[PDB]
């Protein structure tokens, strides 16, 4: 069954994403939409109740006082946090890439700590039910 | 700026399914939430065609007995060298590992790294999170 | 400081270039730069006396073009994946490759598993860095 | 080839020497000082031709104590090109362990090297080396 709904973007964003997914090959908006959806969920879909989760937190921030931040942190979490890879990306950024396993309630309060830190730009999750 | 309103046909199930994922996630509504996949959506695809300096992750969650994606790894780290930073792997459990790498380089290549290892057999999940300059994160 | 005499057979070539540097370095006798040796040797080592917990890294460098040598390693590593915490790859050249793995464990287990791993073929090189923890 | 000498050793240390040599398998005194000697001629050699190397640093210290968050940082950035990534991993109440991949000329390298391990806080930690594979010191 297919359900009709009004949805409002700006402007200039219609325009780009109706280009773009024409090239692309996408018969219409709808079409197009209900694919970003389906990645949507499939992204997202473990933090949907409180099971087991595994995976990845990136985050980009630049330097000392968020760097003992994001240390301390690590430490609350023994049992969630396996460890995590600092890469010095530029002159204002740095890249960390935290590796994860545990109940996604507790996956999602270490990443709503690490994203709400004083320098953390920002943050994204690849999680997923292990 | 002008917001512009405009019919959608999804599948109900799809919907439902959507509608309590963004729910969880504290969305106001389908909108804000579809703006966003939106948004995302034209930005990687215009570092793809821009060929834009991106840095960032991937990050493949596979099965041990199905994928052979160390092997797959260790031969694209001769091809991209410069592309690749760093590798990690980690025997997650009896059955998933995880193996994330840090990548630096022109999104083109970088999305090319992707693609390979996230065709492999055995991926479970896996997905290219890239930044240009800090300034997005998508 | 009961100092004890011995003799030992060292090959003509090692032994020259190691008076070499010995000199320069300002070193006054090679008793002396072997007592330094031998110092720094028990401590990179003391941790497989006995059997504590330990934690440290496993350093190989293997060619993962010989026969199934990356496969083998994994499985190893996946069998052992309670002491195993983590691996880190570092490209080196087309064949060559170095891993350095993260471990946390007693003595004992760890030295097993080293010896598995460095034992593996296509594997060249191991180095251990370990350390009991707590004090 | 070989040539035989004799060396004055304590003999407390001669003890720990002997037990060491024991558990780890060296049948006697002098092949175990003989790679000792090989090694460390190796990583001299290294040094002085200010060679390229890659290898890894690995450091055990105790978080409540160290300023190693710090002295990273501040190495992050003057050699942040010999320095690739680092690893962090909290281990329990107190250890932490850090490893950091390096690439580069040895003496910079050795640099690094030496003012991470002569920290404080650090309970242990060494600096594991190759030039092209057929050494690892
Ligand atoms: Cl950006
Ligand atoms: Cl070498
Ligand atoms: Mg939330
Ligand atoms: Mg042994």
């Amino acid at each position: 069954e297919l359900i009709r709904f009004s949805i409002s973007i700006p402007s200039k964003l219609l325009e780009k994403f109706d280009q773009i997914i024409e090239e692309i090959g996408y018969e219409n908006r709808s079409e197009a939409i209900r694919d970003l959806i389906r990645d949507f969920i499939i992204r997202h879909e473990w933090e949907v109740g409180n099971e087991e989760v595994a995976g990845t937190i990136t985050i980009v921030y630049n330097h000392g006082d968020v760097v003992k931040a994001l240390l301390d942190l690590q430490h609350e979490y023994l049992d969630e946090i396996i460890s995590s890879l600092h890469v010095h990306m530029d002159e204002h950024n740095c890249l960390e890439v935290i590796v994860v396993k545990g109940e996604a309630k507790k996956i999602k309060m270490i990443a709503d700590k690490l994203l709400s830190l004083k320098g953390v730009k920002h943050g994204k999750l690849v999680m997923t039910s292990t």
